[PDB]
DNA sequence: GAGGGTATTCGCCGCCTACCTCTCCTAGCCCGC
DNA sequence: GCGGGCTATGGCGGCGAATACCCTC
RNA sequence: CGGAGAGGUA
C-alpha cells in the first residue's frame, strides 16, 4: 500500500505468504553455505552475505571494482553484476532458498491445538507419522471404476484362493503319501511307540504348518482384498510391506504418497465449502461431543473459508532469508569471527537442501531419499522455531540456539525491548543529596552535567555572542571549559525546566518537571518536599534526568509536568508536598503551650496590674530575644495583622468582617503567632498543637480554597519555619534517654509462675501440645501486653522517643516496646510462634539463643518482601493493558442510570452515624437524582460535585442513600464522560476532556502493592489477582438461587442444603459441602428449616464471581467485586477512590455469550461485543428478523486484553506466537487507534494534548493589539 | 467393539525497574606447506 | 611435523487438550 | 559493544 512508510496510514494488515509473495519479496537465491572469507574479508557469492543480492557493502561501489563513483549511478555492473546504490540497502532487501522438497511451516503443525489437524480432520500423531516418513497415507481413491469391477475381481481372487487352498491340498495329499512312508519305514522292523509318535510329531507338525501356511498366506489375500475394497482417502497403513504389497498387486484404483507433498496434495484436493456445511449441519443437529469438536473445526474453516486465503500456505516451497545487517556477524578481539545463531541455521537448511537435491539428481534407493527429506524438514523446523519439537539444536557449550522465532517473544524481544521502551539522548544520571534552601519548583544541577546537557545552546550562545567566529572553534571552546562558558551558561539555562525521574516509575508523579540552578559539587539537589512523591531517600539512591527540546515539550513541562502544581495525590487527593519528619517535629515543638513556662501570663495579683500582657508581637519578639519570656508560654497579645476566629470575628467584629487594620486580643502563646503568620493574610486565626494530622487538614483546607501557588507557598514557608525550629527543640538519643519500666522484673515472674503451672498441667498430662502451645501463647501475649502499657506509662511527655512517635513525625510505639520494654514473641520459619518467648528488650542485649531464633523471621520477611515485588509488577502491567483504551470523550451523555451509595445508613435507636467509608465511595460524585426530604424541597440539585457542603447538607436534612452518576452505567459509544467520572481527584476540579482515566485507574490500584502484604482463603495480593482474574476463588460457598426454606443435615465430611421454594417448583440442593468449612451467621446462624434470601451465601469463604452474574446479574456482580477489592486494601490501611475500581471492572463486563446464531453468522458460544451484537441484531430483525441470543459473560483481565480488536497490541502484551498465527490465518487488519497502537507506530497518542481539539487551535493576534502595533 | 461419561497426565504460559564492575565463547581430524 | 579449515532427573499454579478406566448397547 | 556467566547498589 505504502510501500516503506511515510505517514498517512491508514491500516496494519496481516496474512500468510504463499509461495509467489515470497519469490516476489526475494532478489535473488543463496544456493552456497558460505558466509564470508577470511583472506579478502569478503562475502562470497551466492552465499548469505552475497552483495549481488542483498545489496552493496560500500556506498557506489561493486565487488568487481569497475565503478566506484556516484557518477555511476544506477547502473547494474556489467561484470560482477552488482548494481550500484547506497549501503544502507542491505538494511532491506531479501532472498529466497528454493527447497528440493516441499516443508510444513511447524506453528501450523505443532503449535497446539494443530491447526492442519482440525483443517484436515487428522489427529495429531497422524501428522507427526506422515510428515516425518513413518507412516503411508491415501490421497485418492478410484470409487466407480473399482466399484465397476469389484463383481470381476472377487471371482478373480476366488479363484487365486482357490490355488492357494488347492496347492496347500495337494501338498497335503504327498504329506499323507509321506505319512505312510514313515509309518512303514518305523513298521518294516521293531520300532518303538514314541518313535512312530516321532515320525509324527515332524511330518504332522510340518502338516499343522501347512495348515498355518493356509492360515496365514489366505488370511494375507483376505487382508488384502478388506483394506483394498473399503479403502478411502486419509487412511494411514503402517508396515511399509503392506503398502508395498497393496500397490504391486493394485498400482491403479488408489494413489499413496508420504511426507509434506502427500499433505500439499491432500489439501489440494480438498473443497472448503462442502466441509463448512457438513460442519454447520453438524452444529444444528446432533448434539454431544461431535457439536463440541465441529465447534472448534468450524471455527478454522470458516476462517479459511471467509477470506480469500487458501490453506496451502502452510506447506513451504521456498524459505525468505531476512537482510544480512539485521543478522550481522562480528569479531572478537585479534579479527576472530563469531557465527550468530541465525546464520548456523540458514547453512544447516542450505547444506541439507543440496546434499538431498544431489541425491534425488543422482538418483538413489527410497530410504535414502526419505531420510534427507526427513532432516531437511526437522532443520527447516528448527530455523523458524528451535526447541518446539525434539530436541533443541544446540550450538557450542550446550546451549540451544536462537531462532527466528526466539526474536520476537520473551521481555528481551522486540516489543518489551525496543518498540515500549528506548534509551534517549539528552539524558544524564547521578546521586541525589538535599538541598534545604530551593523551592519546590527548583532543583540543583551540578555545573559539570548541565554544561553537557545543555551542549548545543551553549555553542550557539558563544557563536552569538562573538566569543567563537565559527561552530568548530565554539564546540572546541566548550570541550576546553574556558572561563567564558559558565557565565554564558548561566544565562542559557535560565528559564528551561527539566525532567527528573527515579526508577521504578510506580505512579504518575516518578517523573516531574523543575528549574535548573548550577550548584557545587557532582551531586544533584532535591527539594525535600518531592521525596514522598518519589519515595526517594539520601542513603545511596539515584536519578535520571532528561531535557525536553521543542516548544510543545516545554509547554508540557511548564504547565502539566511542573512540581509546584502537582501537590495533590491522584489515586486519592490527599496532599504529598506536606512536611514530614524532622518539619513535622519543629512545627509540633513551636506550636506548644507548656504550662508554667518563663515569662507567662500572670492575673493581678492584688498589688501589680497583670503581667504578661503586650501591645504587639514586634514587642513579644523583643522580649523573647531578651530571654524574659518564652515561645511556648501563654500570652495575651493584640493582634492587627491576623485575622480571628469564627466565634471571636463573630462576637467581636461582626458586620462583614475584620477589614484589615483593627485590632483585637488574643490570648495564646508567641509560636502559635510566629505559626499562624506563615499562613495566608485572609485564614482565620489557628490556635491549636500542629499535630501532622491539623497540618494535613491546614493544606488540603488551603488547597480547595486557594490558588495552587497560595499553597506551594504556603508549604515553602512551613518548611522553612520547621528546619529552623527543629534544630532548636533538643531531640537527642542516648541510653539515659531509653527508660526501663520500674516494675518489668515483677510482671514477668508473675506470668512465668502461669507458663510453669501451664507446663505442670501438660506434665500431668491433662492437655497435649497444641493446647499447651496455645495457652503458652496466650499468657505471653497478655505479659507483652502488660509490659507495653507499663513502658507507656513511665515515661513523660516531653522523651525525645516518645516526643518523636507522638508528634507523627516517624514511628510507631511498637518499636519502643521492643526497644525499651520487650520483643516478645518470634515466630518459626514455619510462621507458627516460638513459645519461649524472647525476653530481652534491644537496649539489655539479646543472648545468643534469642538473637538465633530472631533470625528466623528476620530473614522470612526479606524474602518475602523480593516475592512480592516480584508479584505485583505483573499485575500493574495487566492492569495497564486490559483498561488502556479508557478516556473521557464527551463532556455528557445526559444519561438517567446511576448507582446508590450507603451513605451513613441510620442508627437502630434512631442517629445519623456517618459511614466510615464515605470518602471513597460518594465524594467526587455527580448527582444523577434529585435528593428531597420528608416532602421538602430539593437540597442538593441534580449535578452537583457533591463536596463536604453537599453531604453534610445531606446528612442535616436526613437522607440516607443517594443516586450518583458513575462509569457503570455510562451510555457514550466510546469512552466515558466527564460528569459520569466526576472530579479530578488530583486537580480538584471536573475532569478534562482528554482525560486517560484507565491508566490513572491502573497505576493507583497497583502502586500500593508492595503496601498490601501478601498474607486456606487467600487474602492479599493473591485474593487481588483471583478477583481480577474472575477464577473460582477456592474456599468457593455455595449462594442460594432461589428463597426457599432448607432441611439442613449433618453428617460427616458432607452437609446436604436443600432449597425449599417458597413456590415450590423444584428443589436444589448441595450435599458435598465438606464438614471443615462453617456456616455463615446470617440475619443467628444458618440453621434447619430456615428462609433464605436469593443471594445469600450459605457457607463460609468467598461467592464465585460467575455464580452472582447468573443469579442477580452485572449490578450484583459489579458492586460485590468493588466491595471485595476495597476491603482487601483497607485491610492493609489504603484508600482508593472506588471510580478507579469501577474503571477496571467495567472493563470487565463488556461482552455476550451466544446461544443461537439465527440468521445472524455469530457461531454459537463466542463473545462478542455487546454493541457490535446489538447492532447486528437491530439491523437483521428489520428484514425477517432471526435475531441471535445472548447471555452475560465475565472474562478476567488477561483474556479481556487477549480478546482485542488489535492483533499488534495482543502480540506485544503475551503469547506472541500463537497471536500472530491465529491473526495471519484470519487475515485481521489493524485500524491503528490507540495508546500502545499509536506509541509502537511514532504518532501522537489520541488523548490529553493529541485530541483533535487541541491539536488543532487557531492562534492569532487581536485586531486592537495589532492595530496598537 | 463403538458410545458417552468420568478420570488422568502432559505440555505450555507466566513470574518488577534502573544502573555498576569483572572474566570467557568446541573438539577431532584431515589436508597443506 | 606443525598449522589451519571443515565437520559432528531441587519451581509452581492455571489451563486446555490429548488420552486411562467403567457402564450401556 | 554482540552473546554467556559471576558479583553488587537503590
Ligand atoms: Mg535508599
Ligand atoms: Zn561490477
Ligand atoms: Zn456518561
Amino acid at each position: 500500500g505504502a510501500m516503506l512508510d511515510v505517514n498517512f496510514f491508514d491500516e496494519l494488515r496481516i496474512g500468510l505468504a504463499t509461495a509467489e509473495d515470497i519469490r516476489q519479496w526475494s532478489y535473488g537465491e543463496v544456493k552456497k553455505p558460505e558466509t564470508i572469507n577470511y583472506r579478502t574479508l569478503k562475502p562470497e557469492k551466492d552465499g548469505l552475505f552475497c552483495e549481488k543480492i542483498f545489496g552493496p557493502t560500500r556506498d557506489w561501489e561493486c565487488y568487481c571494482g569497475k565503478y566506484k563513483r556516484v557518477r555511476f549511478k544506477g547502473i547494474i555492473c556489467e561484470r560482477c553484476g552488482v548494481e550500484v546504490t547506497r549501503a544502507k540497502v542491505r538494511r532491506e532487501r531479501m532472498g529466497h532458498i528454493e527447497l528440493a522438497a516441499p516443508v510444513t511451516h511447524i506453528w501450523y503443525f505443532k503449535g497446539v491445538p494443530s491447526r492442519l489437524g482440525y483443517l484436515l480432520d487428522l489427529a495429531p500423531k497422524d501428522l507427526e507419522k506422515i510428515i516425518y516418513f513413518a507412516a503411508y497415507v491415501i490421497t485418492s481413491v478410484d470409487e466407480e471404476m473399482r466399484h465397476n469391477e469389484l463383481s470381476t475381481l472377487e471371482a478373480e481372487m476366488a479363484v487365486e484362493r482357490k490355488a492357494v487352498e488347492d496347492q496347500r491340498d495337494g501338498e497335503l495329499e504327498a504329506r499323507a503319501q509321506k505319512l505312510e512312508a514313515d509309518l512303514a519305514e518305523l513298521e518294516a522292523e521293531g520300532a518303538k511307540a514314541d518313535a512312530r509318535r516321532k515320525v509324527r510329531d515332524g511330518g504332522e507338525r510340518e502338516m499343522r504348518q501347512i495348515r498355518d501356511r493356509a492360515q496365514r498366506e489366505l488370511d494375507r489375500l483376505e487382508d488384502i482384498w478388506s483394506t483394498f475394497t473399503k479403502l478411502a482417502p486419509k487412511q494411514l497403513i503402517v508396515d511399509e510391506n503392506l503398502y508395498r504389497e497393496l500397490v504391486d498387486r493394485y498400482g491403479e484404483y488408489f494413489t499413496g504418497a508420504m511426507g509434506a507433498e502427500s499433505i500439499q496434495k491432500l489439501i489440494e484436493n480438498f473443497d472448503i465449502d462442502a466441509e463448512a456445511e457438513s460442519l454447520r449441519d453438524v452444529i444444528r443437529n446432533g448434539k454431544g461431543q461431535k457439536k463440541l469438536r465441529a465447534l472448534k473445526r468450524l471455527k478454522v474453516v470458516a476462517a479459511f473459508q471467509q477470506s480469500g486465503n487458501s490453506p496451502m500456505g502452510m506447506v513451504l516451497d521456498a524459505v525468505p532469508v531476512i537482510p544480512p545487517e539485521l543478522r550481522p556477524m562480528v569479531q572478537l578481539d585479534g579479527g576472530r569471527f563469531a557465527t550468530s545463531d541465525l546464520n548456523d541455521l540458514y547453512r544447516r537448511v542450505i547444506n541439507r537442501n543440496n546434499r538431498l537435491k544431489r541425491l534425488i539428481d543422482l538418483g538413489a534407493p527410497e530410504i535414502i531419499v526419505n531420510n534427507e527429506k526427513r532432516m531437511l524438514q526437522e532443520s527447516v523446523d528448527a530455523l523458524f522455531d528451535n526447541g518446539r519439537r525434539g530436541r533443541p539444536v544446540t550450538g557450542p557449550g550446550n546451549r540451544p540456539l536462537k531462532s527466528l522465532s526466539d526474536l520476537l517473544k520473551g521481555k528481551q524481544g522486540r516489543f518489551r525491548q525496543n518498540l515500549l521502551g528506548k534509551r534517549v539522548d539528552y539524558s544524564g544520571r547521578s546521586v541525589i543529596v538535599v538541598g534545604p534552601q530551593l523551592k519546590l519548583h527548583q532543583c540543583g544541577l551540578p555545573k559539570l552535567m548541565a554544561l553537557e546537557l545543555f551542549k548545543p545552546f551553549v555553542m550557539k550562545r558563544l557563536v552569538d555572542l562573538n566569543h567563537a567566529q565559527n561552530i568548530k572553534s565554539a564546540k572546541r571552546m566548550v570541550e576546553r571549559q574556558r572561563p567564558q562558558v559558565w557565565d554564558v551558561l548561566e544565562e542559557v539555562i535560565a528559564e528551561h525546566p527539566v525532567l527528573l525521574n527515579r526508577a521504578p516509575t510506580l505512579h504518575r508523579l516518578g517523573i516531574q518537571a523543575f528549574e535548573p540552578m548550577l550548584v557545587e559539587g557532582k551531586a544533584i539537589q532535591l527539594h525535600p518536599l518531592v521525596c514522598e512523591a518519589f519515595n526517594a531517600d539520601f542513603d545511596g539512591d539515584q536519578m535520571a534526568v532528561h531535557l525536553p527540546l521543542s516548544a510543545e515539550a516545554q509547554a508540557e513541562a511548564r504547565i502539566l509536568m511542573l512540581s509546584s502544581n502537582n501537590i495533590l495525590s491522584p489515586a486519592s487527593g490527599r496532599p504529598l508536598a506536606m512536611p514530614r519528619l524532622d518539619m513535622v517535629t519543629g512545627l509540633y515543638y513551636l506550636t506548644t503551650e507548656v504550662p508554667g513556662d518563663t515569662g507567662e501570663y500572670q492575673p493581678a495579683s492584688g498589688d501589680h496590674p497583670e503581667t504578661g500582657v503586650y501591645s504587639s508581637p514586634a514587642e513579644a519578639i523583643m522580649a523573647a530575644d531578651r530571654g524574659v519570656l518564652s515561645v511556648r508560654a501563654k500570652i495575651k497579645v493584640r493582634l492587627t495583622q491576623l485575622r480571628p476566629p469564627v466565634e471571636i470575628e463573630a462576637e467581636l467584629f461582626g458586620h462583614s468582617g475584620w477589614q484589615p487594620g483593627d485590632a483585637w486580643m488574643a490570648e495564646t502563646t508567641l509560636g502559635r503567632v510566629m505559626f499562624n503568620e506563615l499562613l495566608p493574610l485572609g485564614y482565620p486565626f489557628v490556635n491549636k498543637q500542629m499535630h501532622k494530622k491539623v497540618q494535613a487538614a491546614i493544606i488540603n483546607d488551603l488547597a480547595e480554597r486557594y490558588p495552587m501557588i497560595v499553597v506551594a507557598q504556603t508549604v515553602d514557608k512551613l518548611k522553612d519555619a520547621g528546619f529552623y525550629w527543629a534544630t532548636r527543640s533538643g531531640v537527642t538519643v542516648s541510653m539515659a534517654d531509653v527508660l526501663v519500666p520500674p516494675r518489668k522484673k515483677e510482671i514477668l515472674d508473675h506470668y512465668e509462675e502461669r507458663a510453669d503451672k501451664v507446663e505442670k498441667q501438660f506434665q500431668r498430662g491433662a492437655l497435649n501440645h497444641d493446647e499447651r502451645n496455645e495457652a503458652l501463647v496466650e499468657i505471653w501475649k497478655e505479659a507483652t501486653d502488660e509490659v507495653g502499657q507499663a513502658l507507656r506509662e513511665h515515661y513523660p511527655d516531653d522523651n525525645p522517643i516518645i516526643t518523636i512517635v507522638d508528634s507523627g513525625a516517624t514511628g510507631n510505639f511498637t518499636q519502643t516496646r521492643t526497644l525499651a520494654g520487650m520483643k516478645g514473641l518470634v515466630t518459626n520459619p514455619k510462621g507458627e510462634f516460638i513459645p519461649r518467648p524472647v525476653k530481652s528488650s534491644f537496649r539489655e542485649g539479646l543472648t545468643v539463643l534469642e538473637y538465633f531464633i530472631n533470625t528466623h523471621g528476620a530473614r522470612k520477611g526479606l524474602a518475602d518482601t523480593a516475592l512480592r515485588t516480584a508479584d505485583s509488577g505483573y499485575l500493574t502491567r495487566r492492569l495497564v493493558d486490559v483498561s488502556q483504551d479508557v478516556i473521557v470523550r464527551e463532556h455528557d451523555c445526559q444519561t438517567e442510570r446511576g448507582i446508590v451509595v450507603e451513605l451513613a445508613e441510620r442508627a437502630p435507636d434512631g442517629t445519623l452515624i456517618r459511614d466510615p467509608y464515605i470518602e471513597t465511595s460518594a465524594y467526587a460524585r455527580t448527582l444523577g437524582t434529585d435528593a428531597v426530604d420528608e416532602a421538602g424541597n430539593v437540597i442538593v440539585e441534580r449535578g452537583q460535585d457533591l463536596g463536604d457542603p453537599e453531604i453534610d447538607a445531606l446528612l442535616a436534612a436526613g437522607i440516607t442513600q443517594v443516586k450518583v452518576r458513575s462509569v457503570l452505567t455510562c451510555a457514550t459509544s466510546t469512552g466515558v464522560c466527564a460528569t459520569c467520572y466526576g472530579r479530578s481527584m488530583a486537580t480538584g476540579k471536573l475532569v478534562d476532556i482528554g482525560e486517560a482515566v484507565g491508566i490513572v485507574a491502573a497505576q493507583s490500584i497497583g502502586e500500593p502493592g508492595t503496601q498490601l502484604t501478601m498474607r486456606d482463603i487467600t487474602g492479599g495480593l493473591p485474593r487481588v489477582q483471583e478477583l481480577f482474574e474472575a477464577r473460582v476463588p477456592r474456599g468457593k460457598a455455595p449462594i442460594a438461587d432461589v428463597t426457599g426454606r432448607v432441611r439442613l443435615e449433618d453428617g460427616e465430611r458432607f452437609y446436604k442444603i436443600t432449597i425449599v421454594p417458597d413456590d415450590g417448583g423444584e428443589e436444589v440442593v448441595y450435599d458435598k459441602i465438606s464438614k471443615r468449612q462453617r456456616l455463615r451467621v446470617f440475619k443467628r446462624v444458618l440453621s434447619d428449616g430456615d428462609h433464605v434470601e436469593v443471594g445469600q451465601q450459605l457457607m463460609e469463604g468467598s461467592a464465585d464471581p460467575h455464580e452472582v452474574l447468573r443469579v442477580q446479574g452485572p449490578r450484583e456482580v459489579q458492586i460485590h467485586l468493588v466491595r471485595e477489592v476495597q476491603e482487601v486494601y483497607r485491610a492493609q490501611g489504603v484508600s482508593i477512590h472506588d471510580k478507579h475500581i469501577e474503571v477496571i471492572v467495567r472493563q470487565m463486563l463488556r461482552r455476550v455469550t451466544i446461544i443461537d446464531s439465527g440468521s445472524t453468522e455469530f457461531l454459537p458460544g463466542s463473545l462478542i461485543d455487546r454493541a457490535e451484537f446489538e447492532a447486528e441484531n437491530r439491523r437483521v430483525v428489520a428484514e425477517g428478523g432471526e435475531p441471535a441470543a445472548g447471555r452475560p459473560v465475565l472474562m478476567g483481565i488477561t483474556k479481556a486484553s487477549l480478546a482485542t480488536d488489535s492483533w499488534l497490541s495482543a502480540a506485544s502484551f503475551q503469547e506472541t506466537t500463537r497471536v500472530l498465527t491465529d491473526a495471519a490465518i484470519n487475515c485481521r487488519s489493524d485500524k491503528l487507534n490507540g495508546l500502545k497502537e499509536n506509541v509502537i507506530i511514532g504518532k501522537l497518542i489520541p488523548a490529553g494534548t493529541g485530541i483533535n481539539r487541541y491539536r488543532n487551535i487557531a492562534v492569532q493576534p487581536t485586531e486592537e493589539a495589532r492595530a496598537a502595533a
